[PDB]
């Protein structure tokens, strides 16, 4: 899913607050909408991770006329923000749908290298990112989204926005580090905890963490939570201290 609307790639670009001479990153650029309007900032350098050989010759084309342009043919699964050797990156970008979720979070592991994050993802994962505990979507995305970032929902995007049109609405979210973050020891485990925790709504922290945690009762007490506490039940400081016990 290709993005066209011109004035759309416009209105992501100033709703990121990309100013003149940043560092950008932009994954899947496709046939470039979105990488113009990041180009009309003028960055310092745009980084784009493309691997569709159909998009590459426009992405040469755009380099052409903007030497500012750096095009790195890899899967965005499989590269490390630190591996751009670049500090205070500002991520502007369209997500896979495939791997979005994936990618934020890879991306908010090494928060300490990111500017900010502007992003154009499915509507559904953007009110998990954003969702508060005891509300519908409050997940396992929302733990960590929000114990590292800031998130702020921007506005909706319609399938009209792509060629073709997707069957479902995207719209854009921004990420901001937090001044203070956990340690990624913590943040390692917590992704994995939260899985677990999060597999089946109904089930109890202290089945769901009994493999993992033969004591998670002992734990729980530990931490003065509910011994018949459920995943939803839990905030995202909840899902840090069980981090730091297991």
């Amino acid at each position: 899913n290709f993005i066209f609307d011109g004035s759309l790639c416009d209105k992501i670009v100033r709703a990121s607050g990309l100013e003149e001479n940043s560092n950008v990153l932009e994954i899947g650029p496709g046939t470039g909408g979105l990488t113009r309007s990041i180009l009309h900032k003028n960055p310092k350098l745009l980084t784009v991770i493309e691997t569709d050989e159909r998009c590459i010759p426009l992405l040469n084309e755009i380099k052409q006329y903007h030497p500012n342009l750096n095009i790195i043919k890899q899967d965005a699964l499989k590269l490390k923000l630190s591996d751009l050797n670049t500090n205070k990156i500002t991520i502007i970008s369209n997500l896979p749908y495939h791997i979005g979720t994936e990618l934020v979070i890879r991306w908010l592991k090494e928060s300490s290298l990111v500017a900010s994050m502007t992003l154009m993802l499915q509507k559904e994962v953007v009110e998990r990112i954003c969702a508060k505990p005891s509300t519908k979507a409050y997940g396992r995305l929302s733990v960590i989204c929000s114990l590292i970032a800031t998130v702020e929902k921007c506005f909706d995007v319609a399938p009209t926005a792509f060629y073709p049109p997707p069957k479902v609405y995207s719209a854009i979210v921004k990420l901001t580090p937090l001044e203070n973050i956990p340690n990624s020891d913590l943040i390692s485990k917590v992704e994995l905890i939260t899985k677990m925790a999060f597999a089946g709504r109904r089930k109890m922290i202290k089945s769901s963490l009994k493999n993992l945690a033969p004591n998670i009762s002992e734990l729980l007490a530990k931490l003065n939570i509910s011994d018949n506490c459920r995943a939803e039940n839990l905030t995202p400081n909840d899902y840090l201290s069980l981090a730091s016990l297991i």
